[PDB]
RNA sequence: UGUUCGGGUCGAAGCAGGGCUGUGAAGUCCUGUGGACCGUUCACAAACGAAAAUCCUGGUAAUAGUAGCAGCAAAGCAGG
């Protein structure tokens, strides 16, 4: 069950960096990586909720927000779950 | 091919590598492989000797893990 429970921020600044129709998916990128080595699991272990996915692409493929704030949980046989936090 | 004398499953031809002979074309022997045919005297014949033809046919290198897999319609991500 509950054995790490914390609200993230992760920044998206480093994402802008890349071809414009290509943000979209080094932000989904960024984002795993940020709870990989936030949360020390394997990057399989690592599940996203529709939520984060609909924010990351409301505005197209070019255009992905600059931050994000979740809200990731991690159990005991190794899964996280994040859900886009307020 | 005609003729004289022979060899071979106790291992013929062929192939790989060596020893000796000959100025040389080449001959003969030894070892490994191979599993069925091969020589020699005197003569006679020829669809008779290749390193080259931007030669012919087949096999195979380097180039090289290289060019290409972009240009006119830049399309995918999450969960199961
Ligand atoms: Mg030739």
């Amino acid at each position: 069950d509950m054995v790490k429970e914390q609200i993230y921020t992760i920044p998206l600044r480093e994402v802008r960096k890349v071809p414009a129709w290509k943000r979209a998916n080094r932000a989904v990128i960024e984002v795993r990586g940020f709870l990989v080595r936030h949360m020390k699991t394997e990057s399989v272990q690592v599940k996203l909720d529709k939520s984060i996915n609909e924010h990351l692409w409301e505005k197209g493929c070019e255009k992905p927000p600059l931050s994000i704030r979740v809200r990731a949980v991690k159990f005991a046989d190794g899964e996280v779950q994040a859900e886009l936090a307020q």
